């Protein structure tokens, strides 16, 4: 009978977090709700982060939620809590597993690259929201930077971070809006997989400037965007008709995670052709 | 000329006395008390009662239901009475006696062991009919589940038909849109749960059951599959169908005039008559008492 | 650098008729006030005036004409007056004079025959565009009719152009989302499910949804979706022309399609690419005429 459906809560640390880390000045990424510090464990020399918030309402439910987060693999790891006094301020100090292997989109930059990469790696992201959304959590800023490796070791695990913008989102024959209604929230993840999923296969976004701007939210608003050769010249209509159902402007069209998942692109991600893609070449001449 | 107007419900005051002995013989437990076996004093006639307490909830019920039963797919009420009873003011509703049983039961007890692709359209048809009758006049059932599905009679051209309005709600220029004419999203349910109907009838359990707060994120998920063998004859095409039913946004979901144009409902009597599991698993399981 | 910058509406203040004989010939007629033709004194040239009563609608209704003024397929202001009428403060609108007929009557002055369906498509583009120009400035016309659909001439290459900005509203690297940046309801969903009925009448000749004296049978069945497309009319109407009307006509407005879609679907965009087929229009607008009954 069901056992490992139950893992431990948080205990939040109180004792003064110098006593067990070393804080660095190294950012590591600014990141939300202030910035993201490299710090060291003492007594294992072993690398960490530390990311700190003025204690609130706010902080409290960051910290909540990316602790019930933790548990999946593809989320980056809660590791301690701490409750401090800083400047005469409480604080949340939340110590997270260091990933140090590069954003996404700086790993890829810098080499060739496959459709099949992109599917392995969209499968991954595919499985943190699939992940959140089934314990009714939505990120609401899944973005390149906030994608990142875990080592530079080449099948170093991609992880989704930064929980400053996620929301709790709340009869064998109850419809789903009957056991309660879920706002439409959950809904932007998709949208997100959806702008990565494009920038995978050709190293641009669906959307950008001109500097054109008032022209950028036009397009976002209106949906136009397109599939432009070379860079899309040997992406299948599966995969473009995929990204097309993700970056439906209405959001009650979009994909559920569910679907994505079960999308035979996703889920046989291994059995895709490795059709060469532009995305790392573009990615390096698109720096600026 | 004018083929389109029914008559007004006009209750009666009478005590039912007058009318129906009424036996003690329970046939049904839903919502609002029982619903009772009585008999026509007059003619010695089977027919059915339900005790409903007056109170806003009640005149609303009796309301949907005679509006509702006009369809052939949805139980007849014959009379409704106000009578008193131990003081309490007292509707009480004589439907037609509908004594063929459940959907599922005629079905697992179906003897010659022959449940076909083509029987399932036929049924998944009219229970379509009773939710677009229902639809077309504004009336949301919101309880469509198989025990509310019933056979007039034993007789092998028997019809189905819809009961139970303890939860019916109203969900309340040529060119204009459906929004503009004035409804939340409290009717898609009924299109949900006939998602659900065609999943069981097609194989003979739930798309969603316990292994439960699991069950309930399954839902919230839409995660259901079709699984081997019962399904392995199902076509594509009747399996969208279902997925389209069962899309858990809700303004997603297909709505009833889209089903009953569906090719599958639309041209029933010529779907494969294919042998399906539907009356072999529901035989296997007495555990549909829960 | 570009910079695309258009000029903004000055709200003349002379007395109109300095510079316009106002005759009576009515143009046209809408819910908030008569279509009027007038004439430039200087040019001797053909205008058209609405007449407005001052207030927030009314100036509304102008700085929404106006913007929406710069697509060449909505009838353009050509000026505004702001005069007292009647010891009444008013709001004059001039506007562009078409007189080549509306959408369906320019239809139905042929016998000749052959009303085809690639035409179809072009006229469909033709009302998109207007649409698409609308939509992406924030505007929704929410009364596209038939009836707001003027040809300017009756010369050979008048173009198509949308009217009456009486019911118009308006609304409220980078990942954020439509929603994201700022809400917004769905007024402009409905202009969308207008595309579906024109084109639906465009297709055969008559509309998707009638009352059949069933007004509220017509009122059930728009709620339904429920309208069918009967032979002999579309027999030959390939399936895809069906189903861009089905997209159009979805009851649920988040169902329906945006005109970027509607714009980018092969039969709107290679037009030159849809068949020739004769179509019954032209005949079915003929016989019919109890329109205006
Ligand atoms: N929860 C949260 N909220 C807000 C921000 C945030 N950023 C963040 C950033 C990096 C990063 C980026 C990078 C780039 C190169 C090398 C190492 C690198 O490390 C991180 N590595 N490990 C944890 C971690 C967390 N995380
Ligand atoms: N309106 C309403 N509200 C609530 C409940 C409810 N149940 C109900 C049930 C049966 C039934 C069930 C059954 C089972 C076996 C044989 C005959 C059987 O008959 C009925 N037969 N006829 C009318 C009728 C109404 N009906
Ligand atoms: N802005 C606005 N608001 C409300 C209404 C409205 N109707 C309208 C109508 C006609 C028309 C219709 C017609 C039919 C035949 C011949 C000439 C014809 O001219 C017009 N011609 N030119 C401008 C113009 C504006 N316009």
């Amino acid at each position: 009978f069901p056992q490992f459906h139950v893992k431990s809560g948080l205990q939040i640390k109180k004792n003064a977090i110098i006593d067990d880390y070393k804080v660095t000045s190294q950012v590591l990424g600014l990141g939300i709700n202030g910035k993201v510090l490299q710090i060291f464990n003492k007594r294992t020399q072993e690398k960490f982060a530390l990311k700190m918030l003025q204690d609130c309402p706010k902080a409290r439910r960051e910290v909540e939620l990316h602790w019930r987060a933790s548990q999946c693999p593809h989320i980056v790891r809660i590791v301690d809590v701490y409750e401090n006094l800083y400047a005469g301020r409480k604080c949340l100090l939340i110590v997270m597993e260091c990933l140090d292997g590069g954003e996404l989109f700086s790993r890829i930059q810098d080499r060739a690259f496959t459709e099949r990469e992109a599917s392995e790696i969209m499968k991954s992201i595919g499985e943190a929201i699939q992940y959140l959304h089934s314990i009714n959590i939505a990120h609401r800023d899944v973005k390149p930077e906030n994608l990142l490796y875990t080592s530079k070791r080449p099948n170093a695990i991609l992880k989704l971070t930064d929980f400053g913008f996620a929301k709790e989102t709340t009869p064998y024959y109850v419809a789903p809006e009957v056991l309660g209604p879920e706002k439409y929230d959950k809904s932007c993840d998709m949208w997100s997989l959806g702008v990565i999923m494009y920038i995978l296969l050709c190293g641009y976004p669906p959307f950008y400037s001109n500097h054109i701007s008032p022209g950028m939210k036009t397009r976002i608003r209106m949906g136009q965007y397109e599939f432009p050769n070379p860079e899309w010249s040997e992406v299948s209509e599966e995969v473009k008709m995929l990204i097309r159902n993700l970056l439906k402007t209405e959001p009650t069209q979009r994909m559920t995670i569910t679907e994505f998942m079960n999308h035979p692109w996703i889920m046989q991600s291994t059995k895709v052709p490795q059709t060469p893609l532009h995305t790392s070449r573009v990615l390096k001449e698109d720096k600026e």
